[PDB]
């Protein structure tokens, strides 16, 4: 049993989303002007626009409680990893605040943290157009761990036919020897890990 | 100009990002994103795309025969074939920049427990293949990764660094007892730049020490 509220200026984006309820809210619902303005130019200068804290404050006041875990996707966040997904999988209430433009006024998260637990997180070292794709990633990774639903890369998998275009499934996998298969898979995992993610085994990255 | 083809058993998953393309980029022939249902290339009445893994284990593996036909039809020799996987090379902003100059990306989205390895191995004998991961967590399939990759790449296509970025602020100058840092209102633009650099350094130390 988990409730996830997603707040966004693009609710349509979240369409790809009884053990869990997922609600999507249009941030602009909490505006008061006819222009429904949620952004403004940054103090101190710079390109693009920043989301005003006022509208966010009103939205989160309505949706959050002191028990809420507020998740704020940002390229400057703490890394979201499998460990994080396991941790959040046992939470009662996630609220995901999706930014657009060049991000959200820092006081939204700072103020919220006086009232609830707040987690500014990055899903990877690349820049998205906004938090919505990150919300989908976080929701996917967490929900598959929810009850009722390691440091190595997985090796290759195969299925029928045993030969295809002159490419054979590795013979050990057809041998029925559970121990030999286990050993081979363990070796494949470690070789793939040293090739693709040597950092996971404590070596320098390329 | 770039064409992106996405192959998936859940084509509706990619409907958001297709819609989110500005008409001007499409009209200019700058970008085209097409989404294909993998089951179009199935061989049997049951439209089977998955089968049990050799060597045993849980879950199912996607059939090479179906994928082989799909990629045969969709790919050319100039294609960059992108295969999301939790066991992939890391997709980063450097990767996004590189792929932003490609003419044709094909993204093969797996489900179940992944795709028979011979699909990528065979494809790699006549095109460039990139098995990539978007982060150290496990998704249910490649579609969310495709969304991420498409967004990260396309925002680098015109008209479609070492440290973490610091905090941003806008009006009002005071909100819930919190003032915007006075330096940002100082009109001392060299000082502002130095303040922002220190915020960046501090945030990187706190959140991502690995980057230093
Ligand atoms: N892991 C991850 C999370 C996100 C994410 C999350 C939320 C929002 C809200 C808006 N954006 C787009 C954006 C954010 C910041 C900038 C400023 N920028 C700093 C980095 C270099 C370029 C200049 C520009 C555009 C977001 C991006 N991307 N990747
Ligand atoms: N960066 C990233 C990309 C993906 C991604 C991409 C494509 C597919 C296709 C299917 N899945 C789901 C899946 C794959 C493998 C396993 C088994 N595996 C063995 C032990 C270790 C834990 C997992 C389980 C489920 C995919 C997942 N997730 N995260």
């Amino acid at each position: 049993s988990m409730k996830i509220d997603v707040v966004t200026i693009f609710p349509e984006y979240l369409q790809p989303v009884g053990l869990v309820d997922v609600a999507v809210h249009d941030l602009r619902r909490w505006t008061h002007d006819v222009h429904k303005s949620v952004d403004d130019s940054p103090y101190g200068g710079g390109p693009g626009m920043v989301m005003k804290p006022t509208v966010w404050g009103d939205a989160l006041d309505e949706i959050c409680t002191s028990e809420t875990l507020l998740v704020v996707p940002t390229p400057a966040g703490y890394p979201f990893t499998q460990e994080t997904a396991w941790q959040w999988s046992t939470e009662d209430h996630l609220v995901i605040a999706c930014g657009r433009y060049e991000g959200i006024d820092q006081r939204v998260a700072d103020d919220a943290a006086t009232r609830m637990r707040v987690r500014e997180v990055s899903i990877g070292d690349y820049v998205l157009n906004g938090g919505e794709a990150a919300a989908l990633v976080i929701i996917e990774a967490v929900l598959r761990l929810v009850p009722g639903v390691a440091s190595l890369l997985e090796g290759p998998s195969y299925t029928r036919p045993p030969s295809w275009r002159g490419m054979d499934v590795p013979p050990v996998l057809l041998s029925g020897d559970h121990a030999k298969i286990a050993a081979w898979r363990a070796e494949q995992s470690r070789q793939r890990t040293i090739e693709r993610r040597p950092d996971l085994l404590g070596f320098d990255s390329p």
